[PDB]
DNA sequence: AAAAAAAAAAAAAAAAAAAAAAAAAAAAAAAAA
DNA sequence: TTTTTTTTTTTTTTTTTTTTTTTTTTTTTTTTT
C-alpha cells in the first residue's frame, strides 16, 4: 500500500531552511571565532533546540589522523536539577571517552583534560534552566580557564536565573532573542513548509484567508504546533482518501487541541 | 448451600462494557498509534480506571522468542506524594526488571534503558494528581526524549495543577472527559446491568418508574454508586430468603448508605 | 608519490581464504547450532586470531527488530591476569550497555541480563 | 473609630557528597636442603 | 628439584558527618473606610 509509506514517511522529522535559523547560525559564528561566550533567549515550541542542532551537523568532527579526534562544538541537553558531576560526566559522554569512576574533583580534572586534547571551541547547552544554581560558576570557571565559548540556550526562567548572580551576567551579557510568526512571515512559513514536507497529490490551498486565518488561530506562531497540526492533518486526510488537505478536517484537528 | 455460592458471586468484581468505555479505547488506540500525549479527566466514582485496566487486558505483552518480551503498555499508579525516585522504580518493576541501587541520576538511565529494550508504546499513568510538580517535569522530559504516548488520569485537580507550568500545559492539549449516568442512558445500563452483573433468579425489572426513582435519587449518575447498591441489595433479598429484588429491601439499603 | 602510495598498501593488513581458516568456521558454526561448548588449540603465529575475527564478521549484529540489537556473537580479548570483574565488564562493555558500578556480585547479574536481552 | 481575609517568621522529609580501617587471600620467591 | 618460611603484594570488603532545599501551619496582620 502507497499509503503506509506516505503515513511512515510523514511520521517523521524533517528539517525546513528558515530566516531566524540563518540568523542565529551566523551570529553563533561570530561568537564562535571570537571565542565569546553568549546566551540565547526564546519562548518554548519556537525550535530554538532544532536550530543549535542542524547548526552543529555542518560542524561534525572529523579526524583522518591518527591523533584523536579534534571536535568544535560540543552539545549537551542536562537532565533535570543536573548538578555539578552530572554535567561534567555528560561532557566526557559526548566525547566517547571512558568516565573515570571517582570524585567531583576528578571529575573537574578530567573534564579540563578530555576539553584541552579536543578543539572543543563553542559548547552549545540546551535547556539551561533546568541547570542547579551551583553548577553556573563551574560553567563560567571553564569558561575563564580556557578560551572556549560558552552558548546558554533558554527561556525567560534563565534570564530570572542569571540575573541574580553578578559574575555570570557579566559573562553572558550579549545575546539573541527568538522571536514568533506572524503576518506575512507566518503566510510564507507555511507555504514553504507545506511545499519542503507535503508532496500530497493535490495542492492544500493554504494561501487561501480562511485556512490561514484558522492555522493562525490554532499556532499563534509557534512552529511547534503549526507542524503538528498539518501533519496529523495530513496523515488523517490521506487516510480517509483525500489527497489533499481539507478545510473541515483542519478544524477538526484544531478543535481537538 | 446454593445460596452461599450466589452470595460469593454477587461479592466478587466483574468487568462490562459501556459506551464510555469503548470511546475511551478508540480514542486511547488512536493517541497509542500516533505516539501523541493525552489526558484523561472525570469525577470520581465514574469508572474510568476499570477502562484504563480493561485496556491493558486487551494489549497482553508477547515474547514469542527469546529475547526481551515485548511490552506495548505500561499503567502505573503511584502512591500519594509520589516523588520522580518512586515513578521511576514502579516503571521498572513492572517490566519485571531489577532495580540497582545508587542516585537518581542512575534511575533516570535505568529507566530510559529499560523503555528503550521493550515496545513501551503508551505509557498510563492512573490517580496523576497524586504526583508531585517536580514529577511532571520527568514525566515530560520522556514525553519529548522518546516516542511513548504518556496518558495522564485524574479529576478536574488535575487540570488546576498543570496549569501551573507552562511547559506541561503545552504538552498535553488534547483530552477526553468522563461524567456522570442520566435519563435514558442510565435506564438502559440499569437494565444491562440487572442481567449481567446480578445472579437473581426472577423478575427484578429496574425498568420500572417507582424502582428508577429510588435507584437514581441515591445514585446521582455515579456508576461506581450504581455497583454498590445494586450489589447489596441482591445479598441482602438472598439473605431474606427472596429471589427477585423487592422495593422495601431497595429502600432500606439506600439510607444506611 | 605513486611509489609511497604502493608502500602504504603493502605495509596494511589483508585477509585471504584458506581451507583451514574455511573448516573452523564451519565447525564453529556447527558447534553454535549445537549450543555446545568446545575450544580450540592451536601454535602460535598460525592466525587462528584472524580466523576467528573473520568469522566474527560473517554475522553482523541484527538491529532489524526495533527493540535491542540482538547480536548473536560476541568476541572478546581479556588482559593478562583477566579478573572476573574485568571479564564481565567486558562482556557487558561489548553489548553498548553502561557498567552498573559496584560489586563482582552485582557485575555477575548485570552480565547474565545483558547476556539474555541479546541473542548471544 | 471598629473590622478584615493576606505577607513574614517558624518545624519534618529527602537527597547528596568522602574519607578511613581492617582483614583475607594469594602469589612469588629466597634460603635450605 | 622440592619444601619451609618469609616477604611482599594485591585484592577485597566495611563505619561516621555536613549541607541544602521544599512544604505546611499558626499567629501577626496594622490599615482602611
Ligand atoms: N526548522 C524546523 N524545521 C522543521 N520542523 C521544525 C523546525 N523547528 C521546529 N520544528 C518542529 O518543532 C519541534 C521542535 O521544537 P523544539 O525543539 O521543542 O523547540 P524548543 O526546544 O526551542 O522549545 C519539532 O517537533 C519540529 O517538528
Ligand atoms: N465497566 C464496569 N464494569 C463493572 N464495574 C464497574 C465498571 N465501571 C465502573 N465500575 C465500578 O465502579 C468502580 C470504578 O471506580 P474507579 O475505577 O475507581 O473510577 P475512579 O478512578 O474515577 O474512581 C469500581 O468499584 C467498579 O465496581
Ligand atoms: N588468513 C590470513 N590472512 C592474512 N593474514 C594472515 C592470515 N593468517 C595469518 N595472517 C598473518 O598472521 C598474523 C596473525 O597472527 P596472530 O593472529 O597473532 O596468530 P596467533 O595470535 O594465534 O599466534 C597477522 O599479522 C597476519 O598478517
Amino acid at each position: 500500500e502507497w499509503l503506509q509509506a506516505e503515513i511512515a514517511r510523514l511520521k517523521g522529522k524533517s528539517i525546513v531552511p528558515l530566516q531566524q535559523v540563518k540568523t542565529l547560525h551566523d551570529w553563533l559564528d561570530g561568537k564562535r571565532k571570537a571565542r565569546k561566550s553568549c546566551r540565547v533567549v526564546g519562548e518554548s515550541r519556537t525550535g530554538k533546540t532544532v536550530a543549535c542542532d542542524a547548526y552543529r551537523y555542518r560542524h561534525k568532527p572529523q579526524q583522518e589522523a591518527g591523533r584523536p579526534p579534534t571536535v568544535p562544538v560540543v552539545y549537551i541537553r542536562p537532565h533535570q536539577k543536573c548538578g555539578p558531576k552530572d554535567l561534567f560526566k555528560k561532557i566526557t559522554e559526548y566525547l566517547k571517552y571512558r568516565v573515570t569512576k571517582g570524585t567531583v574533583s576528578d571529575f573537574r580534572d578530567r573534564t579540563i583534560e578530555v576539553l584541552k586534547g579536543c578543539g572543543v571551541e563553542m559548547l552549545i547547552i540546551d535547556e539551561a534552566d533546568r541547570l542547579k544554581p551551583e553548577t553556573f560558576a563551574d560553567v563560567r570557571d571553564i569558561a575563564e580557564d580556557l578560551g572556549i565559548a560558552v552558548v546558554l540556550v533558554g527561556t525567560d526562567r534563565l534570564d530570572a536565573v542569571i540575573k541574580r548572580d553578578e559574575q555570570v551576567l557579566e559573562r553572558f551579557r550579549a545575546h539573541l532573542r527568538f522571536g514568533k510568526l506572524s503576518g506575512e512571515d507566518f503566510k510564507n512559513t507555511v507555504e514553504m513548509w507545506e511545499q519542503m514536507v507535503l508532496k500530497l497529490p493535490v495542492s492544500s490551498n493554504l494561501k487561501s484567508k480562511e485556512m490561514l486565518r484558522i492555522l493562525t488561530s490554532a499556532t499563534e506562531g509557534y512552529i511547534g504546533r503549526l507542524d503538528e497540526i498539518l501533519r496529523e492533518a495530513a496523515i488523517r486526510s490521506l487516510s480517509r482518501g483525500l489527497k489533499k488537505i481539507d478545510k473541515a478536517v483542519l478544524q477538526e484537528v484544531a478543535k481537538e487541541y
